[PDB]
């Protein structure tokens, strides 16, 4: 599952990976979701890879989470950031529409993006409401190998249920979903076992997610390489706590 070349930390602060990504158009008429755009890796001689599912906000789309598409997908990896079906869908719909745009990568995406996926190796990601539906699919398919909740939001604070590795980025400065009030009730509730970090961000806002950041891409490959990949290639950036300087607060139940 081990792909691309040795990672160093200039590797992951790379704005390219080693590979080329390409896209594939999905209407919004497809079920369950409101459609998205699927970027993938070209080069399918490494073998298959992974996948995610990233989910908009609340009143968003995946323009707001585009970035992450080429950017991640370079480093090997699945991406389909994903409209919802209306722009007020509750977390807990977001959970659902994630799950049914995975599924639609394993049973119903273009030939293309169906050769390179590996199906039993998927993930979730989001961002505020895509966040709070990051924790829910978690919750509602405990088989996901990553979730990554960014400045998310919901109303329910105990989440000691859920099994997937969770790696919750904060933001110090946000407002809309402050980080003591969601981020961090969210991310102590998970359970002590589980796999799971939490990353507030140094004078960031609830949109910081929404625009190209070193920070939050550098260990959001690492956790997604960890994790879905089952790359222990990427411990040495998660386990001890990452010590950069955009960051104000790291937590984690490190090693792993
Ligand atoms: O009290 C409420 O009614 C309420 C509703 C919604 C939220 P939320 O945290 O989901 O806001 C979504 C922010 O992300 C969307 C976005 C992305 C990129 C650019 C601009 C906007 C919080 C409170
Ligand atoms: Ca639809």
């Amino acid at each position: 599952y081990e792909r691309g070349p040795d990672p160093t930390e200039d590797s992951i602060e790379a704005i390219r990976g080693p590979f080329s990504v390409a896209t594939e158009r999905v209407s919004s008429f497809a079920s369950g979701f409101g459609g998205g755009t699927i970027y993938y890796p070209r080069e399918t001689d490494e073998g298959t890879f992974g996948a995610v599912a990233v989910a908009p906000g609340f009143t968003a789309s995946q323009g707001s989470m585009s970035w992450y598409g080429e950017r991640v997908a370079s480093h090997g990896f699945i991406v389909f950031t994903i409209d919802t079906n209306t722009r007020l869908d509750a977390p807990g719909q977001r959970g659902r529409q994630l799950l049914a745009a995975l599924d639609y990568l394993v049973e119903r995406s273009d030939r293309k993006v169906r050769e390179r996926l590996d199906p039993n190796r998927l993930a979730v990601m989001g961002h505020a409401m895509g966040g709070g539906g990051s924790l829910e699919a978690t919750v509602m398919r405990p088989s996901l190998k990553a979730s990554i909740p960014l400045t998310p939001w919901h109303l329910d604070k105990t989440w000691g249920q859920v099994q997937v590795p969770t790696f919750i980025i904060g933001a110090e400065l946000d407002t809309i979903a402050p980080v003591s009030t969601h981020a961090k009730p969210f991310y102590e509730s998970l359970p002590s076992s589980l796999p799971k970090a939490y990353m507030e961000l140094c004078g960031a806002t609830h949109f910081a997610p929404n625009i190209p950041n070193t920070t939050i891409a550098k260990y959001v490959i690492s956790w997604l390489k960890r994790f879905v990949d089952e790359d222990t290639r990427y411990s040495q950036f998660l386990c001890p706590n990452p010590t950069d300087r955009a960051i104000c607060e790291y937590r984690s139940t490190c090693p792993y």
